[PDB]
């Protein structure tokens, strides 16, 4: 039941969140059906696909199209998997702004942070298609070099048991303190994940061969500062925006620079802090009472998340809604309806 509404108290214009995904799900035939039928998504898709191909060579769209296969672990290489999501994320918000809808404040996972930048009225267009282009070449080199794993248990167990064998992995992305997303050796998952399965919880594997936010993430970390050491400083954000490189809002002329661009390629991501002071700063107001989370992201995994974050001491019994536009399996036009 979602044609018609359950409210029964008047308002106007209860503001939204973007809640941008990280550079995990994804397949082949992306936004086909909005390309095909929506203009002004195609026409935003097109003016940032030939931005980005003017670096890369060759328009990416068409590239994401030529894959045989709508499963290839090349998709989740990140020269290639960081354009397809940017260009998605654009199209999906020119969209959603052609509709008359707005974000209000913004925040973003591992890789969608420098599009929540973007959409804070903060970084320029060409700025973020630089930053993108750079940044799938740094992730090029990271390619093979380790491979990640969702994991189904909170962080204090893993801390408290499961950290002392294996020394040698990294906790990437902290969602909520039931399941969270680890980084390192492909033998160190398969003995921890064998281990919960011995102790009878499940995890869920990940195809990416990639290591985000790890040790090797700093062997490259003279080429990025040469890189992306050009950027103007950073404007402050009109629109709030949410660091999860740190969990907290940071807002201020120059906080978002090649410093901080390295943090998010090191520093791990406090997903859970984020959230819980976007909840809290919602309280703290009175206009920010109602924020539906519009998860802008091609497969629904940040809303697996949210909930559970909403903090102990939470009187708004209400349930944070989460809409996800897309899920690969369904049908896209009807779904965005």
């Amino acid at each position: 039941s979602s044609l018609t509404s359950t409210i029964s108290a008047p308002a106007s214009s209860t503001p939204v969140i973007y809640v941008f995904t990280g550079q995990g799900p994804q397949w082949r035939d992306m936004g086909k059906a909005l390309y095909e039928t929506e203009s002004v998504f195609k026409d935003a898709i097109d003016h940032c696909d030939k931005l980005l191909a003017n670096y890369f060579g060759y328009s990416i769209l068409q590239k994401l199209r030529s894959l045989e296969s709508d499963d290839s672990p090349e998709i989740h290489h990140p020269i290639l998997a960081q354009p397809s999501i940017f260009l998605i994320q654009v199209g999906l918000v020119a969209l959603y702004k052609s509709f008359g809808i707005s974000p209000s404040i913004v925040v973003g996972h591992s890789f969608g942070e420098v599009s929540s930048a973007l959409f804070s009225g903060v970084i320029s267009l060409e700025t973020a298609v630089k930053i993108v282009y750079y940044r799938g070449l740094a992730q090029n080199l990271t390619m093979g070099t380790g491979r990640l794993l969702s994991i189904g248990i909170g962080a204090d167990a893993y801390l408290e048991k499961c950290a002392l064998l294996y020394p040698e992995i990294e906790i990437a992305c902290y969602n909520d303190p039931n399941s969270i997303v680890i980084t390192g050796s492909e033998q160190d998952l398969l003995g921890a994940k064998s281990t919960l399965s011995a102790e009878g919880v499940f995890c869920a594997f990940l195809g990416t061969p990639c290591s985000f936010h790890s040790s090797k993430q700093e062997m490259i970390k003279e080429k990025i500062f040469k890189d992306l050491s050009d950027l103007p400083e950073s404007n402050v954000p009109c629109v709030p925006f949410f660091s999860t490189i740190t969990g907290s809002q940071l807002s201020h002329k120059g906080f978002y620079n090649v410093q901080y661009i390295y943090d998010n390629l090191r520093m791990p991501v406090e997903f859970t802090k984020a959230i819980s002071n976007i909840f809290n700063f919602i309280e703290e107001n009175e206009s920010y009472k109602n924020a539906i989370f519009l998860e802008i992201g091609p497969h629904p995994t940040l809303g697996f998340y949210i909930p559970k974050c909403k903090p102990s001491n939470s009187t708004i019994t209400s349930k944070p809604i989460i809409v996800s536009p897309l899920h690969k399996k369904k049908e896209e036009l009807t779904q965005f309806k």
